[PDB]
């Protein structure tokens, strides 16, 4: 009985599927995948990229960039929802193929110092090359790019490090706020009891009310699925995108459930 | 002209005065200077320190551990109130010297790697030697060592990372529920619109009501006399000491008087 | 067509085979796997462990030291030979399961720290978790556990860390010169003009050398096939072992057809 | 009673800010009058070599901005060893630039503590630590622009201690750039010291390493050790000593604190 093999992280194939530059506002573009998120905002004083997906998208994000006039040099700042595979997978590789620097709260900051691994809930089930956070932030913080302001808002659950950023952009001649918002899951978690994260329950639950009083004209989220996104829907991909209101309340109706079950016996 | 030479962090000299290991429960010592707590707590699995004090005092804890009948090696564990210097500063030289890890949260885990470089307040002002936390800590997570329970209870202000551990041993044949609290004073900070430090209010008030509801039989402090402690007394050095209500509202209403001449 | 999946570091089937502790010396165990060597050395003040194998390994490992008598308290140091994969793959998970500390020299400690993830030769294609160094070793430091003092040799070459680790056990009443030299293999290397090692050729040949004069009446190698150990032979495992002069001999020969190989193409 | 904490004070001209004083067509000496902190500025992007003491921060970004070199210009630090006098600023650099640290292993672990549990200094002389954004190896190139970087280790003052080599111009004549590390070993025990078991071997090997660099003009992290008066202004490098002497002065020193430490 050897013991098993290593398994990496293989994912659906729309997770993988390479797109075309969609432009969400007036210096906001989705640059990422078809199934993943990873957006680029273009400032008179350099980019910034939120998210970059899986691993292997590092070369796709950077050739993408390039097709919006954004040289590995004009990318100054990564940013990130949380630090799984899924989301901060190439940050190591674009940090050193670009001048980016990365700015995430300290719980995220120590997760993907470990390149995800032992993770709360997966272990070392999903691990990915590990990098160092540049600047770490706190709840509220702002951070100003080409006159453009993001502003962090922390919102644990999924990691205890997850993050929703905001920012205002333009639109057809109007300001557009935009929430890029965490993940609400909790796919396969233990909810109540559990000895790594004591508190898990009350921080989903500030979580929610704190994802429905975002400003957001505009929400997106790491997994666009669950924002209800088509990237390959083109000039129609938000056509039937929920608010971050109606996000909240599905993913709490979803949490409940899974409180039910578990609660049994 | 020439730039300024730089400024070590100079504390008084009651801070800097060792003592004996004093006894503050059956299984639980306060080994280190007459003005800045370390406690060692003392399990049949190996002993716990919480907070070592400055990065001059890791010789005088092992001193007082040999003294107490703790090998290098019979240190297992460090916790910590938070990271600063006064309280975190030897960490370094003692994971180098004996068996210890230090488990601590997220927040405290990256000030102490950055050895107290970049501190929101007083900037590199108070540094120290790094060190790399073995175990990250989230609210609530208890740690047991020889059936000796430790409760991590969040209470950011004083810094983001700043925790009270609890547990319970034994006096006069019945149980004692310890509370080292950490400090919730917030010396010179500027308190609203900080922009490293947006929410610092609300978390400060988030804190003084956890404090006040510590389980807290005795109450003790990094610096002993905000918990009004006197470890040079001896055998009344706690006698007169503070509750954890009565520290918390004195935190608060100082709080409160430096919130409103800010405004 | 979408990017591709990421790849796991699948191995061969008996790197994977675990066996129980097999004694080479009196106080020097093999704990690892049929097919990569995990070492145990034991002193009445706590056992050192030199290397630990793949990742999935850890609660082998653990296990076989409990049958020894040594409980993760007890493990009080882990050295390593080199931070790939397949050698240091399970110390993270030790780490925060045992009292063990690691000791190793500045390479080794900046690979481990990143989980093998950016190799000078592979790339990402074997990453693994991080791990924290928390002693750093000078060339011909010692280390003294117990007893037994352990002697750092740095080889460089597979890796730029890699090292061999030398100490003095006992067999039939009889002083035993243990000698754990790394690998000296260049698999798929470029050797020369190689621009991430521009010396890669010279440090190769100074290790070729420093594993020839080793304090050596017993040599172990981390792929045991290199210096021709069977471990599933029991007591005739290191029967038919090559000296080291032998190893580094044959190890000088791959390397130099390697070279001439790369040379001709 | 225990000691108050040391701070690292030092003579007053190494922290006496000097006007940025031009080496060569691209390379600046913008630091103190006794400390060595090198610009270089190309079309893609600015290496800072040395930052010299912790508290030279916003100094050295003042003389950035008079070279036309913005915080986002500023691309890249090397180091030719991680000491406080030398590595001091790398961590409020990083936060307040772009730049990105480059350095072989051991700097970059010094680094990263600090230069805490020195060798030879223990805590002595710590200073806030920083994180390498790229390990080099020996020999190793980096290029910025059209300018070539090239590493050449040189253990002893530290383990990490490197000497940088580039080519820049001067009067429309290529001049080869040798910033050699410090061969000095201050009060150091050279023999059988555990910490450092090959001290002798390495200080020896880094002797000849320096007098070999290509080097028409020779900089030093102290510039006092390279005869570099830096307050001379256009005169500061004309008794500047060559590669050779500066080894050789070295090695002369190193032995005769070896007889002393025997006979001792
Ligand atoms: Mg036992
Ligand atoms: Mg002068
Ligand atoms: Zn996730
Ligand atoms: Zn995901
Ligand atoms: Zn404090
Ligand atoms: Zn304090
Ligand atoms: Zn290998
Ligand atoms: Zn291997
Ligand atoms: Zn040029
Ligand atoms: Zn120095
Ligand atoms: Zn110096």
């Amino acid at each position: 009985v050897p013991l098993p093999q290593l398994r990496a992280y293989t994912v659906d194939a729309s997770w993988l599927q390479p797109m075309a530059p969609l432009q969400i506002a007036d210096h906001t573009w989705q640059i990422g995948t078809e199934d993943l998120t990873a957006l680029l905002v273009q400032t008179p004083d350099g980019a910034v990229l939120l998210d970059g997906g899986m691993p292997q998208m590092a070369s796709h994000l950077l050739d993408n960039m390039k097709a919006r006039g954004v040289t590995p040099r004009d990318l100054r700042l990564i940013l990130l929802s949380h630090a799984h595979a899924c989301h901060a997978g190439p940050v190591a590789e674009l940090k050193r193929r670009t001048g980016a620097k990365v700015a995430a709260n300290a719980e995220s900051a120590v997760l993907l110092a470990r390149g995800g691994s032992d993770d709360l809930h997966f272990g070392d089930g999903i691990t990915y090359p590990p990098a160092n956070a540049d600047r770490i932030v706190m709840d509220g913080e702002v951070i100003t790019v080409g006159g453009i302001v993001f502003t962090a808002h922390f919102m644990a659950g999924h990691t205890p490090g997850s993050t929703a950023w905001t920012w205002t952009d333009t639109r057809n001649g109007k300001p557009v706020r935009i929430a890029y918002a965490d993940s609400l899951s909790a796919p396969g978690y233990q909810l109540q009891g559990n000895p790594r994260y004591p508190h898990l329950i009350e921080d989903y639950r500030r979580s929610f009310a704190t994802v429905r009083a975002l400003p957001c004209d505009v929400l997106l989220t790491p997994h666009p699925g669950a924002s209800n996104w088509d990237y390959a829907a083109g000039a129609r991909a938000g056509a039937k995108a929920l608010t971050c209101k109606a996000y909240a309340d599905a993913a709490e109706q979803k949490f409940d459930g899974q409180l039910a079950k578990e609660t049994a016996g």
